[PDB]
């Protein structure tokens, strides 16, 4: 099993991808809008991915709501987390989790890269994609994100808290290539790290971002730092689940490492499943070869975490048109609940 999630180019698995999957057996896949055109087409894609894998593959997506939604071609839209936070509706948060879980399960998706546990500390901070945050302080994020994660998992879809160690505090720094968090660790555990600690039972996994924590490790970003991942995340935060990396194929991380070297470094640092989202095939064989150079006990530890995640994955609902109709109906009413509250 290749320890990574890889992306898929289109509506069906192509010839190069299928050959690489059979040969290398990636732990799973991440889907984007380019993979999602119709219900029948998506269920066929996820069925193909499961059939090509000996293990039960992670099949993941970023179905957050608002501007991070991958199902527009199906007519399935969802309100943003921030809008449901402004609405103050507790039932609306429950329903976002319940409806997301129901719809992803009908599509054969088994993991959702949510909740975002980043804190929107000031309404003046970075808003590249606005509306992704559940609140402006740790306690509101924990309450709202915890209700969300509970009802996503109640519906059988695995959750992922992101982005460790907390993007709300990350700032540009002309002394570094990547965003930087200069906070002391003690202050971090009182604020941006607190949602990850408080929600460990509700988080199937955690995704780490390519952020510099210079007071902990000034040479490697969090995803590639043994001191951040094994020290801060595993030892002091105590998280025992699967750790994903943010995409290694786009962004400033690519100006310093190619994706194959980056993925290997993240495994060595203690991550379990690096993300190779876009044009992954050139990078996989170098990773599969380098991975035999990892500490065998660390590899065994990571494999048991991935195997535990794999055993918790759910299979798609049996075909039933009225079930999908209810997904659309409930998704639409959820958007209307929010619009009527503005
Ligand atoms: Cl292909
Ligand atoms: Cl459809
Ligand atoms: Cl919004
Ligand atoms: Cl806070
Ligand atoms: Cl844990
Ligand atoms: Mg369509
Ligand atoms: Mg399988």
């Amino acid at each position: 099993m290749l320890p990574a999630l890889i992306g898929i180019s289109g509506h069906e698995v192509g010839a190069e991808e299928e050959a690489a999957i059979r040969r290398l057996q990636p732990a799973g896949f991440i889907l984007f809008s380019r993979n999602i055109d119709s219900v029948e087409q998506v269920r066929g894609l996820t069925e193909s991915l499961r059939k090509l894998c000996l293990h039960h593959p992670v099949i993941a997506v970023d179905q957050e709501g608002g501007r991070v939604v991958r199902t527009a071609s199906l007519g399935l839209n969802l309100p943003s987390p921030a809008s449901l936070a402004r609405l103050g509706s507790v039932g609306g948060i429950v329903e976002l989790g319940a409806v997301t879980a129901l719809a992803l399960r009908y599509l054969g998706v088994n993991l959702n890269f949510a909740p975002v546990l980043d804190i929107c500390h000031d309404p003046s901070a970075a808003n590249a994609l606005p509306g992704r945050c559940w609140g402006d302080n740790a306690q509101d994020v924990i309450s709202r994100g915890g209700v969300y994660a509970s009802n996503l998992r109640r519906g059988g879809v695995q959750s992922c808290g992101k982005h460790f160690p907390g993007m709300g505090r990350a700032l540009a720094d002309p002394h570094f290539s990547l965003p930087v968090i200069g906070l002391d660790e003690r202050e971090l555990f009182k604020t941006d790290l607190l949602p990850f600690l408080a929600l460990c039972p509700a988080l199937s996994s955690i995704m780490s971002a390519h952020i510099m924590l210079p007071q902990i490790d000034p040479d490697y970003p969090a995803t590639l730092s043994e001191r951040v991942i094994r020290g801060l995340l595993r030892d002091r935060l105590g998280f025992r689940g699967v750790v994903f990396t943010d995409d290694l194929c786009m962004g400033a991380i690519t100006t310093q490492y190619s994706p194959d070297d980056a993925a290997f470094l993240s495994l060595k640092a203690g991550c379990d499943l690096p993300l190779i989202c876009h044009d992954p095939l050139p990078w996989l064989d170098g990773l599969a070869s380098r991975q035999e150079s990892l500490n065998a006990y660390d590899r065994w530890d990571s494999f048991k975490r991935v195997e535990k995640l794999s055993d918790s994955l759910c299979f798609p609902f049996p075909e039933k048109a009225s079930l999908w109709d209810s997904c659309l109906r409930r998704a639409e009413a959820l958007c209307r609940l929010e619009e009527d509250g503005r």
